[PDB]
């Protein structure tokens, strides 16, 4: 009875929030689309264009960590993620749909009761997990590489 | 359930001297910080260099980049400040410069892959056998960290 991918992410992240659910989905989609790691020394590098909870799902499931210099953050307030296996020619790019981010913002108000705020947290997670893939993000496989600094 | 070392190595993806540094800093911080004072108190960590070591801190001290709880101020220094939010204290750990110097002597640009991996194992064990006094200096100081 191993921990599930979800349980591993939440254990590491330390709470359940809509933004970690977004990262769980991006991580799993990247796992699916990137294909088979081509060599033992090939590393998954990721460039994220915003720093948020989501990064932690990427660290746990894609194994691209801050400590390895494999997770690269360029803060531009964009929910866009570029994934690359080293030695390959390709970037797997995922951009979360703007409508998704818009809706999640509505669930955070400064003047909520703690009960109300927590209800909206759980609603946001339902929302993220029930989106169809095409509604959730846009995927482009493009020529490109990432490298460590 | 995995051991703390298993958890760190599995997350980090290899066993290197720098992860061993981080592991020891993380367990010393877990010891010296004391009991988390409230369910809403968070461990924030400010690190003065980005290296493998940070992964141990993320896993064991729970201070992750996704949570904005791990804060990197890149100054090429193996110094770490730990803070439970709501408290008055910073727990500061500085890895001994002699330790870093010795680890640097184990890296050479044109090693064989075999020689290099031998030196990796030597360096890991070197970190793990250090006495605490030899490994780092600890200061508990008045101060706070907050998320940016
Ligand atoms: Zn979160
Ligand atoms: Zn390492």
């Amino acid at each position: 009875v191993e921990k599930t991918p979800w349980e591993l992410v939440i254990d590491f992240h330390g709470h359940t929030c809509p933004d970690i659910a977004l990262g769980y989905r991006i991580a799993q989609l990247a796992q699916r689309e990137m294909g088979i790691r081509p060599a033992p020394d090939s590393e998954c590098l990721v460039k994220a264009y915003t720093q948020s909870c989501a990064l932690d799902a990427i660290q746990v499931l894609n194994k691209a960590t801050i400590g390895r210099h494999a997770l690269i953050i360029e803060e531009t307030h964009r929910y866009m993620y570029q994934f690359h296996f080293t030695g390959t020619q390709d970037i797997h790019q995922f951009t979360v749909s703007p409508a998704v981010l818009d809706h999640l913002e509505t669930l955070r108000h400064p003047d909520l009761s703690p009960r109300e705020r927590q209800n909206k947290v759980l609603e946001g997670v339902q929302y993220v997990l029930t989106l169809e893939e095409s509604a959730f993000c846009h995927y482009d496989k493009i020529p490109g590489q990432l490298s460590k600094i």
